[PDB]
């Protein structure tokens, strides 16, 4: 059990590593944002609602990590 | 058993290392499609399903991912 | 035989780490089409196919690290 | 015991690997905000909210990492 | 024998890491081949067949991966 | 517990890792910078402040890391 | 002879790792090269043998990796 | 004790990845400082400290890994 | 001896990882030369030493990683 | 004795691993310095001691991986 247990915690740790690419990912989507805005700012109402997408599904990758990262937990 | 157990959580953990691809990849896809609507805001109903069909196979090798991870989870 | 087993159930896991390079090719040529497109809409006919033939080739990579992880898992 | 508390240990220095990513996409973001207003001063007002929006998003995938550590720590 | 057995799986799996090269790699040559058809279409005959180059050489450096996986398995 | 000292060594070198990405984040802030004053150096005063407000939280993410190492080697 | 031997096998295996630049390395040299040839068709000539050479240098580096790969395999 | 100095050795090996970061950013300010002064050299006596602080905060980072390096080789 | 000599082997395979860097490097400063010579033909024969010197640079770095490996193996 | 000699040289092997940034980071400053010449021939003389600085200051943060090696391995 004690071998188990240590592996559900080391298992749980590198579960993590996989948020890297929503850290990433959602400053990516906010970046074209801000850089889209900039160049025509009348296209804010139209590309704004893309970039909640756009963010919610790379924030979605690293929600998978942190699920299997809980499972190992509890 | 107790060590094939202890390889299967730390394995499942592995697993989801590359789901950041996806993380990453998804907002790469968003970005261009919030830069291109920007730069040409008529086109947007042209590359808006090309977003949509790019973020769903870049999701899917983060599927796979997950997919070995359930598998050695469950 | 516990050992062994042990290292299927690891190297499983790792043979899937490679995926990350399909995860971020696609969306690379899926971008490039939508920057492509938006700055001359009239070639979308010609780009369309050279981004479907691009997509599966990245995928491919992947899809060959996954072949390794079923060949643990199960082979 | 000796052998799940080095797991916990080890496990927490793994979970902060993925703050990475953060320190990287908060960089993202404020490298776009400074761009966007340097090209077009008069859209600060309208950008910069996004900028914290986009900051704040991307730093909570680090704060999932940290609180898996500090689990792991206490 | 299980020792080296193992070792074996281990590094087969290992063996696979630096195919992300090739799928990243493939796709900045398809993705430069759909800009530069896009900037210039009287050029597609002349570039495509550099596209074609670039991805045969980028994805045998991922194939040469494979054939150390395949060495190791069997 | 000599495994759980060896196992905190082992932690607080893996806790340096992330650090990584506050190395590329604060560079990453101030290439920005220094672009955005060479295309419009009139704007210098207003990004100044945005970069060393982006400096600063992107490092945030770096510290959180040292903070964790430090935990661990002692 | 177990160990040593095992040791061969995980050495093999992460001394593929490097490949992933080349596989990377040498699509960036070919995307150079169908980005310029789209922009400025008259100078094909001239920079075809660069994107040979440059292609050559970066295979090299992935080259030396799978060296010590073989030379530990056999 | 075998173990725990094993350890850290290891562990100061693994301290120098994240100097990897330091690599790459100080190039990045760097190339910042290249490109915005070839398209405006009149530019130059501005972002020229601007470089020497972006470099030296980016360095800090990777002299934070090696700190921890040099405290698991010796203290 | 034998401990000591799997982990040369383990090191050596290490060792090579680095490489990747320079395999990317090379590349870069290539794709610099391909497009700064196809905007400019009559800049060739100024960029080109310039891109012999980034390249001989970068490459040297994956040359100290290779001769640690080299050492390692013998 | 036979262990630590063991961590060492494996030690050795990892302490290379961040040479990588050094690599790339040399090949950035070049290839800025190579894209920057082209765009404005007459910088040159103003951006090349930028370039050689920007070169030497990247590889002493691989110089300082390579000291550790070198520490370990002698």
């Amino acid at each position: 059990m004690q071998l188990v247990l240590a592996a559900k915690y080391i298992g749980a740790g590198i579960s993590t590593i996989g948020l890297l690419g929503a850290g990433i990912g959602i400053a990516i989507v906010f970046a074209a944002l801000i850089n889209g805005v900039s160049r025509n700012p009348s296209i804010k109402d139209t590309v704004f609602p893309m970039a909640i997408l756009g963010f919610a599904l790379s924030e979605a990758t690293g929600l998978f990590c942190l699920m299997v990262s809980f499972l190992l937990l509890f």
